């Protein structure tokens, strides 16, 4: 089947462009959605770094006039992109690979673009959007609507999120030192064009450790944590009924009953949610990774000295106390109504809230992504 698509500019004035792309069902064929309507198949250009032949900027009506209300095909690893007064220059790499904005690098020739995306994946199954705050918050928050069987919401950054998260993050900044306004992203005139996560400003020097920023933020605290649970165990319940695992630090290594082992993590362990004890591994039992899960997640929230047993027991004002946490998430999250703020804020307490941004529904008819409010 097909999906409508309806692109919407609520209240920005002047012009707003989306892209869509993604990776075409079955074929793996990256595709673009068209200003036509129709879908843009790239071949695989002559040379890396080449310009998208087609224009697949998408000119939205302007602000209020209603959507663009096109067919979506089905289509994985996709992508609405929106960007303001410009387009986006994607380019293609021999393959065809997309070369996508890239949001986090300098270089990029959309760096100084005022630019988002959103996630999605349409396949025979359901469309699964998401408005994720994992990786960047921007000036251009996404909101959707899904409706199929249900309609489904996400409530989008508000207006002005991006500049009270960059203006937080430069306040955590003067406090603890820290990069954290290394963060904020903007433009010769001024306005913050987003925000990045930490992990997007560490990967760059994931090479050179010993320059990363924020290399240690975590590291006393990570240190703290592992003695703590060198003498007492650490729980943490894999819900689901599954029930809690409890573990103990022998050395540097937490161990779990059934043999699960994490080394002491790095706050590039944390930040990223895969590396050190908590890089991805197929061979990991879902206990494992359930477990990974939830220490990252308790990491991330720095609740790993306060609440021995966790998720279950905690709550949201349990996260994200004292100098040391992940205080872009802490910042997103005041910052933003629902929507994740880092790889494992799903770890959510059983009976609280389910605070995704994801909008999923098995028979989609139409995904509305807006721009504005
Ligand atoms: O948001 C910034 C990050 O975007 C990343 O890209 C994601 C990612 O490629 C994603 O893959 C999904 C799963 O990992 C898996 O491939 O299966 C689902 C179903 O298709 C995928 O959606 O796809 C989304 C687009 O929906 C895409 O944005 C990376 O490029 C990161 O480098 C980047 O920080
Ligand atoms: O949030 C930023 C991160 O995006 C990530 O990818 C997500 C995610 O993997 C997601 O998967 C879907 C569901 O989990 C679902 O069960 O199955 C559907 C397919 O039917 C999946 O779509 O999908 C979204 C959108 O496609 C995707 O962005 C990662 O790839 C990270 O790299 C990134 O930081």
């Amino acid at each position: 089947a097909t999906c409508e698509l309806a692109l919407e500019n609520k209240s920005l004035p002047g012009t707003v462009h989306a892209y869509v792309t993604g990776h075409e069902q079955g074929t793996d064929r990256w595709v673009l959605l068209r200003p036509d309507g129709s879908v843009y198949r790239p071949d695989s250009p002559g040379a890396p770094q080449t310009p998208l032949p087609v224009d697949c900027a998408i000119p939205l009506k302007g602000a209020g006039a209603g959507p663009v209300v096109m067919t979506l095909p089905q289509m994985y690893g996709a992508r609405v992109y929106f960007v303001r007064d410009d387009k986006l220059d994607f380019y293609l790499n021999p393959g065809p690979s997309l070369v996508e904005p890239a949001f986090a690098t300098p270089t990029d020739p959309n760096y100084g673009r005022t630019w988002s995306f959103c996630e999605f994946t349409f396949n025979p199954q359901q469309l699964y959007a998401n408005i994720s705050y994992v990786d960047l918050v921007t000036a251009l928050p996404i909101g959707l609507t899904l409706e199929g069987d249900s309609t489904h919401t996400v409530a989008p950054l508000p207006d002005g999120a991006v500049q009270r998260i960059a203006d937080d993050l430069t306040a955590q900044a003067a406090s603890d030192g820290q990069p954290w306004d290394k963060l904020v992203t903007r433009g010769s005139d001024g306005q913050v064009l987003r925000v990045v996560s930490p992990q997007n400003l560490m990967a760059p020097f994931f090479d050179r450790p010993d320059q990363m920023p924020f290399r240690d933020l975590f590291t006393a605290q990570i240190d703290e944590v592992w003695e703590k649970y060198r003498s007492t165990d650490l729980r943490i319940d894999l819900q689901g009924g599954r029930g809690t695992l409890s573990g103990r630090v022998s050395g540097d290594t937490l161990t779990f009953e059934g043999g699960h082992t994490f080394v002491k993590p790095t706050s590039k362990d944390i930040f990223t949610c895969n590396h050190g004890p908590f890089a991805n591994d197929p061979a990991d039992s879902d206990d494992k990774k359930a477990l990974l899960a939830r220490i990252a997640a308790g990491f991330n929230r720095s609740i790993m000295l306060s609440h021995p047993q966790q998720p279950n027991g905690t709550t949201v004002a349990d996260y994200y106390k004292g100098g040391v946490t992940n205080h872009w998430s802490r910042v997103v999250h005041a910052n933003s109504p629902i929507g994740y703020a880092f790889p494992y804020d799903d770890v959510r307490p059983d009976g609280e809230p389910d605070v995704s941004g994801a909008a999923h529904d098995g028979n989609p008819r139409r995904f509305t992504v807006s721009v504005g409010s």
